[PDB]
């Protein structure tokens, strides 16, 4: 990870609390002297060896990857304190927190937009080899033109969550890309319910228990059927039918492509 000239930094204020320290807000000149709004977590004074390591850790983990759709490490400051992780700014937070503020307040369009996002950032983080396991709309940071890209990858691995996470992953610990395609289909889910929690307070045995069964989470209220039916595919029980990141990348691609597919709408508690 690129160290940063602690000289080029601005923490601008305080946004809220991380695990490991404060979540700033601020400015960055880079290299060439232009500036830039950026993200600044910093490392909480007296930080144990441990919490130093597993806070570098996960920004060297950020840093392996560079998409338009995954949270950028600009960089860290490790040779001044207080330690700082550097990243790309954006305005509007969480996606979940985001559209509940705004409930039904976006277009369709705009959503699938949202969504065609999400999964082109996952379709480069699984050509990477790597296995998410977070994947939630807590976790999808929005920026200010509505562009979203994935973070948090604390529980991120090279190749838990219970509502988000796949019936095998649960069962036996078998995380794979098509493990994350299911979370997906979750994500979907969130977004076209503009951030209702996923099967809501239900206990978590049976959250297990109704999705082995084979009930699914119900339509969002005015959702496009082929919205629906693409979660459902990403909830197969089977994972190897399960689609693969490119091909909902190419769904979501034609439903922009002509917006009259997604006026035919599909016609709480869980579906069989
Ligand atoms: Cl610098
Ligand atoms: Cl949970």
């Amino acid at each position: 990870a690129k160290e940063l000239d602690a000289t080029n930094i601005s923490i601008d204020k305080v946004v809220g609390a991380g695990e490991f320290g404060e979540v700033c807000s601020g400015r960055l000149k880079l290299p060439s002297k232009k500036e830039i709004s950026v993200a600044i977590k910093t490392l909480k004074v007296g930080y144990t060896e441990k919490q130093r390591r597993d806070f570098l850790g996960e920004a060297s983990i950020m840093g392996q990857f560079d998409h338009p759709n995954i949270i950028r490490l600009e960089g860290v400051v490790t040779k001044s304190k207080p330690v700082m992780i550097v990243t790309e700014y954006m305005e509007n937070g969480s996606l979940d927190s985001f559209l509940r503020k705004h409930d039904a307040q976006f277009t369709v369009i705009q959503l699938v937009g949202m969504l065609r996002g999400i999964a082109s950032g996952m379709k480069y983080l699984s050509d990477m080899g790597y296995v998410h396991r977070d994947l939630a709309a807590r976790n999808i940071l929005i920026n200010s033109n509505l562009v979203c890209k994935v973070s948090d990858f604390g529980l991120s691995r090279v190749l838990i969550p219970i509502r988000w996470t796949s019936p095998e992953a649960i069962a036996y610990r078998k995380f794979t890309s098509a493990s994350d395609v299911w979370s997906y289909g979750i994500v979907l889910w969130e977004v076209m319910s503009y951030g209702e929690r996923p099967y809501w307070e239900m206990s978590n045995q049976d959250v297990i228990k109704a999705v082995d069964e084979g009930y699914r989470l119900p339509p969002p209220m005015d959702c496009p059927a082929a919205l629906y039916q693409l979660m459902l595919d990403c909830w197969q029980k089977d994972r190897n039918n399960r689609p693969k990141f490119e091909q909902i990348v190419s769904i979501l691609d034609k439903l922009i492509r002509n917006p009259g597919s997604l006026k035919i709408i599909t016609s709480s508690n869980l579906l069989l």
